[PDB]
């Protein structure tokens, strides 16, 4: 479907009569010769075709005249039609019988041509035509498509010639027929005009001016052959050329003529013996390698000149083959196979990888008569690695290839350069603009953990999002568990670079994936080994940028690798340092409040002392007594020694530990561009928290050394001690133990907020018509809002006031002049003097704001709670195993000193979890990592292959085998019983 | 239905539009979906199958106690 | 409006606006099985109601999948049917 | 009873099911080379 | 001037209008009932 076509194609009309044209003289505006008769204008029938209503999708057709190009063709079909670019090209010659063919012939193109050209995307090409071999071809595409019950159509192409088809003037559109409706049934059967077959995809109509004939499209039908032949498969020009064959099945004089046409061409011709005509005589002449011959199949026929036809055709004999009765409909690819084979005098193992039929080159490597040359090997295993065949290169490097030798930087370089023009890779390609992967790498992952033909196979395919190529890979690798965790990183980091969402969940699936076999095969080594595998989970990987795996993990969040517990413990192992993991806490505590303690037996490890003052767990603790302690400070000075004279010496020791705090906090930020880490610092919310602290307390001390802002200043300071004290909990979050509730209380804030908005709307509401009930004789506004908000807030946590609501409990007294009754509240903010008026619903609204709010409001939060906790209790518990790592890394770096000296570190750091491994130690662990991969693949395929789909599936292959066998069995059984005797 | 798919895969005899037609026609007031489905896709126009006497037909066969009846015979 | 399950199916999986035919064959059925004075045939045109509603989501959850901008051009158009 | 139990499950009914369709296949082997023999070598 | 109508016209916006409208409204009840809800005429 296009508006241009009309533009490149153009058909043939007559223009000198001479009847030997078809049409009559009033249709008209020695010999017709069609260059000398007929004139092309631009065509005016194109588009789809829907007959009348069919049940079927619709078909493509074009009318064109002959002169046209196949280059022009081909483009549209290929590029504008939609069709896929064929592996393999079929096209039928002959057909005769009238409407019926033989059985055995049906048979062959059902279950030979058809199944055939389905399972390598071929094209099957015949005349479009209701007759001849292209309705059989038609009928058996039909019938194999509804046995198939699946599977992907056949590709049928139809060239015919315009003149004969039937009831065509309705395609007539100059603007296109998009839309179209043809009626290919219900016309008496003529044997000049025939309707167009409803099983094929697309038609070509080659109108070359007459107006009923047939032989007219030959000659475009051969050229586009040839000029198929000549293209090339799989992506680019990278393939072999498209293998094109002719089946003959029957014919007369014309088809030899044909025959011996292509065959100028340089095309493979395929004649089926024993089906009578043109196919059989020429199988015959074939075996003998002829005016008997000639007569015995061509009855009243040039018996003359056909000899010379003959000896044209056998002088270019290596391009025809025979079809053998002995031969299957089952073994057609094979037979295809050995005719382009003996067209070539091109490998079948390309072959195979092109129409992606495993089986045949497993089949062809299996032939030991044959030795494989090493860049035949070479050359299939390019083609399936360009085309993404996992299975084919799996079986290519597992047959014996030398990867070493086969991976040059001009193959990586043909590698990348057949990825998608729309894809993500080819855009930070061009960017960075052989490829520039090691640029794309650095500005990926940060420079900080940026990159064996293995590893760059497996970056190539995580680049290009090939799943299961990246898998084999990854099993192929040798540093696993740390390729499988960057694996994870690089495509977490990718699939935000993505504009599809689908693009972007295939790339989080596979990270997904790659985690999961990471933390398996980790699981794995732990449980042989714990020693090892902590070796193996804290060493430095150069294939990631020296990074190790917590490293990895923590930059691709992978929350599932930390939750292991084989991390677990060794974060527990880490976090006491030098000191045993089993050391109780009032152990710690006792040698910590007793150093002298710390060389008794009570503590299981001059070295000793930073032994136990260098662990993270100490370091906490020593902090957390030092907080402690200058909150106490910071309470007395607030609580005593805050008088309006000028700082005594503790308040000004409170600002030296607050100046300390600040020094922790700035290096804390500069440790852990300018502008990028502001941003990173100040998104935090506790950092938000802390910085509103330091600020308040310098706001605070500001406004006390001014004389006139002193009480302005205590009381920020007053609030400051709060933000100080609630960051507590920002320092427990490391515990074991606080930690994994303090993480759960963030998520009632929701609860927390509907909970407000009902008890808000309900508060205004009871609150105005209790004041506009009771109406008080002080209506000043901030007594007003008190009794409207403020007093029906305590109600909610016991505080009543009914002397000051109810008149029965007051004292009835005339203390005002308006008219009515009133009565005087006790209260000091009560009002000095309320109406008598309603008070019963006065208190009847009491007794709805109690049920309300105390019971209603209450409970239902209470339930509320209760379904948040249940229901993010684990994805709580697994944000904090996944941040425990970050808390103990954090605490590793910290100054052994605690804060109030810790200026003294300052001093020494101003102005100015890795394991190591020896070569042979590094390969002894790789070597044991690698065997525990291999003995877990094993395993997991064992466990596959076990199960009872797969056991079903074998059994259902093995009845199949049974059945054929049968088969065989039954007929050999007929045939003896019968014909010897 | 394996008869009638036996009989449409002998090649011998074209089946006749109005052939089909028929059969269709009679699947459809019988409530036979796979002989429906197997009728139209071997090529049946359905474009000149349904005519207003046809659909008039079809929905004549509706059942007598069924709702639609009653609902037709409102509508009327 | 003969409660034909099977053949409504056919003929919806045969049509061309999908997901506006499912989404007005599940509002008619559901219409109709009210006016049922039987609940077996109530129960009926409920459940191929669901099954229709059902594919429809199906439907328009793929669709969406493949392209948002298509999938709410489509959500939102009118259709004549 | 256990032992009963799990020789009658599906399982097991399955590998025993495919045991025997293997023991089918050698047979049908064993019968189409000897038919072979038998319908070529003596006539 | 059309960006004035494509933000004044959005469901969001409308919806906000009609918060702070009936936040209004409500105060204004409030200090009617509260205040200035005296015997003598409105």
């Amino acid at each position: 479907e296009q508006s241009w076509i009309p533009k490149i194609f153009k058909k043939k009309t007559c223009t000198t009569f001479i009847c030997q044209c078809g049409r009559p003289r009033t249709a008209h505006p020695t010999v017709w010769d069609s260059d000398a008769h007929t004139t092309e204008k631009p065509t005016d029938a194109y588009g789809e075709l829907d007959f009348t209503g069919a049940g079927r999708k619709h078909s493509n057709f074009l009318r064109l005249s002959d002169r046209t190009d196949p280059a022009a063709v081909y483009s549209l079909v290929t590029r504008t039609w939609g069709f896929r670019a064929p592996n393999l090209v079929v096209s039928v010659l002959g057909g005769s019988g009238g409407p019926v063919l033989q059985t055995w012939l049906q048979d062959l193109l059902r279950r030979g041509l058809v199944r055939a050209a389905q399972s390598t995307g071929a094209w099957i090409v015949t005349g479009g035509l209701h007759t001849g071999i292209g309705r059989h071809v038609g009928v058996a595409v039909r019938d194999h498509q509804m046995a198939s019950t699946g599977g992907t159509k056949v590709v049928a192409m139809g060239v015919a010639p315009w003149g004969v088809v039937r009831n065509r003037d309705t395609l007539i559109n100059p603007k296109g027929s998009f839309p179209a409706r043809y009626r290919w049934r219900g016309d008496p059967e003529d044997g000049v005009q025939f309707p167009l077959d409803y099983n094929y995809s697309a038609f070509f109509l080659v109108d070359d001016g007459t107006h009923g004939c047939l032989g007219g499209e030959n000659r475009f039908r051969l050229r586009l052959e040839s000029y198929i032949s000549q293209q090339k498969t799989g992506v680019g020009g990278t393939g072999i050329d498209i293998p094109v064959l002719l089946l003959l099945i029957d014919g007369d004089e014309k088809m030899l003529t044909r025959i011996e046409n292509a065959t100028q061409a340089q095309l493979p011709c395929l004649l089926v013996a024993g089906s009578g005509g043109a196919a059989d005589c020429l199988a015959e002449t074939l075996e003998d390698t002829a005016r008997d011959r000639i007569r015995r199949f061509f009855p009243k026929g040039d018996l003359e000149v056909l000899q010379a036809q003959v000896e044209r055709i056998m002088t270019r004999k290596e391009l025809l083959t025979v079809y053998s009765s002995e031969d299957g409909s089952e073994e057609f690819e094979t037979i295809v196979l050995k005719a382009l084979v003996k067209a070539c005098g091109l490998d079948e193992l390309r072959l195979a990888v092109a129409w992606n039929r495993v089986d045949i080159a497993q089949s062809e490597l299996f032939r030991g008569d044959i030795q494989w040359r090493s860049f035949h090997l070479e050359a299939s295993l390019m083609d399936a690695l360009l085309n993404d065949r996992p299975e084919f290169v799996r079986l290519l490097i597992s047959h014996g290839l030398s990867l070493g030798h086969f991976l040059t930087p001009m193959r990586l370089a043909q590698l990348y350069s057949a990825a998608p023009s729309n894809s993500l890779i080819r855009n930070l390609l061009d960017q960075a603009s052989p490829p520039d992967v090691g640029h794309v790498l650095r500005m990926l992952l940060g420079k900080m953990c940026a990159p064996a033909p293995w590893s760059d196979l497996l970056l190539w395919a995580l680049l290009l999002n090939r799943a299961q190529m990246a898998m084999y890979f990854w099993e192929m690798g040798s540093n696993a568990v740390s390729s499988a965790l960057g694996a994870c990183l690089l495509l977490r980091v990718m699939a935000r670079l993505e504009p599809d969402a689908e693009e972007a969940a295939r790339r989080k699936d596979l990270a997904f994936k790659f985690e999961g076999m990471g933390v398996d095969l980790f699981g794995e080594c732990y449980r042989s080994s714990e020693v090892r595998a902590a070796r193996l989970l804290l060493r430095r990987c150069p294939l990631w940028g020296d990074a190790t795996c917590l490293q990895l993990a923590m930059q691709a969040d992978a929350r599932a690798f930390f939750a292991q517990d084989g991390v677990q413990s060794l974060l527990t192992q880490k976090w006491w340092g030098d000191m045993a993991s089993t050391t109780p806490i009032w152990a710690l505590v006792l040698a910590f409040f007793c150093p002298p303690l710390i060389y008794t037996r009570l503590i299981t490890f001059l070295r000793r002392w930073f032994h136990f003052w260098g662990a993270p767990v100490t370091i906490f603790m020593g902090n957390v007594v030092s907080y402690l302690l200058f909150l106490l400070l910071f309470s007395r000075v607030l609580l005593v020694d805050f008088q309006p004279a000028p700082p005594g010496s503790l308040e000004l020791l409170l600002y030296f530990w607050a100046f300390t705090l600040l020094c922790e906090e700035l290096r804390q930020g500069l440790s852990g561009s300018l502008s990028q880490r502001l941003r990173l610092y100040l998104a935090d919310s506790w950092n938000q928290c802390d910085l509103v602290a330091l600020t308040c307390f310098l706001l605070g001390v500001g406004c006390r050394l001014t004389p006139g802002l002193y009480h302005l200043g205590r009381t920020v300071l007053c609030i400051d001690f709060m933000v100080f004290t609630v960051r507590l909990l920002h320092i427990f979050t490391v515990n074991k133990q606080l930690g994994p509730k303090i993480v759960i209380v963030s998520k009632m804030m929701k609860d927390v907020f509907f909970f407000l908005f009902f008890l808000g709307v309900w508060l205004v509401a009871y609150g105005v018509a209790t004041e506009g009930l009771l109406r008080p004789r002080d209506s000043d506004f901030p007594s007003i809002l008190r009794r409207v908000f403020y007093r029906p807030y305590l109600q909610i946590f016991g505080q009543i006031p009914q002397e000051d609501m109810d008149v029965a409990l007051m004292e009835h007294s005339n203390c005002s002049s308006e008219p009515g009754f009133w009565a005087h509240p006790p209260g000091a903010q009560a009002g000095t003097c309320v109406s008598q008026y309603a008070n019963w619903l006065v208190v009847l609204l009491l007794v709805i704001f109690l049920l309300v709010a105390n019971i209603l409001l209450v409970n239902l939060l209470i339930a509320m709670f209760s379904y948040t906790f249940g229901k993010v209790q684990g994805n709580s518990d697994l944000y904090w195993k996944a941040q425990r790592y970050r808390l103990i890394r954090e605490f590793h770096s910290r100054p052994a000193l605690a804060p109030p000296f810790i200026v003294i570190s300052h001093l020494r750091l101003l102005l100015r979890f890795r394991v190591y491994l020896s070569k042979e130690a590094e390969r002894k662990l790789l070597t044991w990592e690698s065997v525990h991969k291999e003995n877990f693949l094993l395993a997991r395929a064992r466990d596959k292959r076990e199960s009872d789909s797969e056991r079903l599936k074998r059994t259902s292959q093995k009845v199949d085998l049974a059945l054929k066998q049968l088969g065989h069995i039954r007929e050999y059984e007929q045939r003896l019983k019968v014909l010897e005797r």
